[PDB]
């Protein structure tokens, strides 16, 4: 019985199966078998011995199985609920890619209007919500400067009845959490409405509080390019107007001046300068991406764009940033407060890399000369279809998704494709009512993706309500490339982001060209 219970509160079928399967008839995995199942299903590249033996040294809870090189049901488990197991690759959960080409060859995370926590109309503002930012790994953050009292200028949103903080406050912040989450570079979008007097006050504090952190000079060499995030490694470089604008500030903005949009100069030879910065609402990056794709793309080569919510999301709701990723756009601003799948899809796409907040592009979006336009498409390397088979087998702990009562959960789950429109697509499980322990739905889904590069996948499961909406239990998002395969377990995050403990779903995918 209490044996029993654990024993089968304890005790998933699937799993058994899996391993069974495995290991044959055996009661143990041996490395032989255990990197047959390593390729033959988790299908790594790496398989091998070597891998086999660091997943059971790691892994394995018997002491002897261990010693002798073998693998025990529970082994496999903890093996499969590990970093190891998870459905997001442990390999790319670490700075892996090139940090050398200049800043335009990455997608940045970008935050917008970052000082507030709520609405754009009277919400507040605060240091915390940069801090929050900046711990989400947010690289790129806006100041809305204004005069303030006692000639100390304030950061606020102009025209509305937000509150207000410290221009200096928000600088401190920002200095001590500027590389909690990595080391590249943060860039600091200066909106300026500072009186003269204020403007230079403004300066002092730049230069008294970031000190040596600031980057005021252009890096010796550093010509016909953007640096690359390690050039600026350690740095926070400033963007805003270069020369109503005193020089003490003007003279800080280096390779971030705005500029008003020019047009994409393919009808010439340049444009915006490598070190000029537009700026670009939803509505209009849309209208260009629709109008100019290829342009754009070619544009944000070598240029930096910065996309912004539309005016109006008052309720700093987000839009969907792949659709801009796919036009090659780096800086795209989204309200870092507002939890939906808009900032799922966000910080899915930003944990790769180890989440240093710099994601190279696609190299097609990174030939100066593409043919390139996720809106027409047409073949090229970025062409490359492929076929995902998604088998949502069945869920862990699934948290009580609040609920001012004691009802039991009744869950389904959700697979979405994100990335250029055609590959777009979604599908959902049955709901099993009143399980959230240990839900089994053994359902399996299938989408054929031309466009991998750009394409992120996601699992969402809501709790199900006939009556209401649908209750957003936990959800994750990952990036194409980081897409594991064969047995693994997702662990799902709260709406804020924060990890579910507990919380997996365990699938089975498989990737075929
Ligand atoms: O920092 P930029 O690139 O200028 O973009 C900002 C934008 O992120 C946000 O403040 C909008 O409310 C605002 O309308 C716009 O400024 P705007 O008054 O120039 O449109
Ligand atoms: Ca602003
Ligand atoms: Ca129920």
């Amino acid at each position: 019985e209490i044996e029993t219970f654990y024993k089968m509160l304890t005790q998933r079928a699937e799993i058994d199966r899996a391993f069974e399967e495995a290991a044959g008839s055996a009661e143990t995995l041996s490395v032989e078998r255990l990197v047959t199942f390593l390729q033959h299903q988790q299908r790594e590249e790496e398989a091998g011995p070597a891998l086999a033996l660091s997943l059971i040294e790691r892994y394995e809870p018997s002491e002897t199985a261990k010693a002798q090189r073998q693998m025990t049901k529970d082994g496999f488990l903890m093996y499969l609920l590990s970093a190891d197991g998870n459905a997001f690759s442990l390999a790319h959960r670490r700075v892996y890619q090139d940090m050398d080409q200049p800043l335009s060859h990455y997608l940045v995370s970008s935050s917008h209007n970052t000082y507030l926590l709520e609405d754009q109309l009277t919400g507040p503002s605060s240091t915390e919500a940069y801090i929050r930012a900046l711990c989400k790994g947010c690289r790129c953050l806006e100041l809305d400067c204004w005069d303030g009292p006692n000639q100390e200028p304030i950061i606020y949103h102009g025209y509305t009845f937000t509150s207000k903080i410290l221009f200096c406050d928000v600088l401190r912040a920002i200095r001590d959490y500027a590389f909690k989450a990595s080391p590249y570079p943060v860039i600091l979008s200066l909106e300026n409405h500072c009186s003269l007097e204020q403007q230079r006050v403004m300066a002092r504090h730049l230069r008294a509080i970031l000190g040596p952190i600031l980057l005021d000079q252009p890096l010796d060499g550093v010509t016909t390019s953007l640096p690359s995030p390690e050039q600026l490694k350690g740095k926070i470089l400033l963007k805003g107007k270069k020369l109503k604008l005193v020089p003490e500030l003007s003279d800080m903005i280096i390779y971030c001046k705005s500029v008003h949009f020019g047009g994409f100069s393919s009808p010439g030879t340049s444009g915006q300068a490598f070190y000029e910065m537009a700026s670009f609402s939803e509505s209009r990056a849309l209208r260009l991406l629709q109008e100019s794709g290829n342009g754009f793309v070619r544009h944000n080569v070598s240029c930096l764009s910065r996309i912004y919510p539309a005016g109006w999301r008052t309720d700093s709701s987000n839009y969907s940033p792949v659709e801009m990723w796919n036009g090659g756009c780096q800086i795209v601003a989204l309200n870092f407060q507002t939890p939906g799948p808009e900032m799922d899809v966000y910080l899915g796409c930003f944990q790769d890399n180890g989440g240093c907040g710099y994601v190279l592009k696609p190299a097609f979006l990174r030939d100066p000369n593409t043919t390139f336009n996720s809106r027409a498409l047409t073949q090229g390397p970025w062409w490359r279809p492929e076929r995902l088979r998604v088998r949502i087998i069945s869920g862990q702990q699934l948290p009580k998704v609040n609920k001012n009562k004691n009802s039991i959960v009744d869950p389904k789950v959700i697979v979405e494709i994100h990335g250029v429109g055609r590959d777009t697509g979604s599908r959902q499980t049955a709901v099993i009512t009143n399980n959230g322990f240990n839900p089994r739905w053994d359902m399996e889904f299938e989408f054929e993706v031309t466009v991998p590069d750009l394409a992120l996948v996601r699992f969402m499961v809501e709790d199900y309500d006939s009556s209401s909406k649908n209750d957003f239990i936990g959800q994750s998002t990952i990036p194409w490339n980081s897409l594991k395969q064969g047995y693994r377990h997702v662990h799902l995050l709260s709406k804020n982001g924060d990890q579910h403990p507990s919380a997996t779903l365990f699938v089975k995918i498989s990737i075929q060209d």
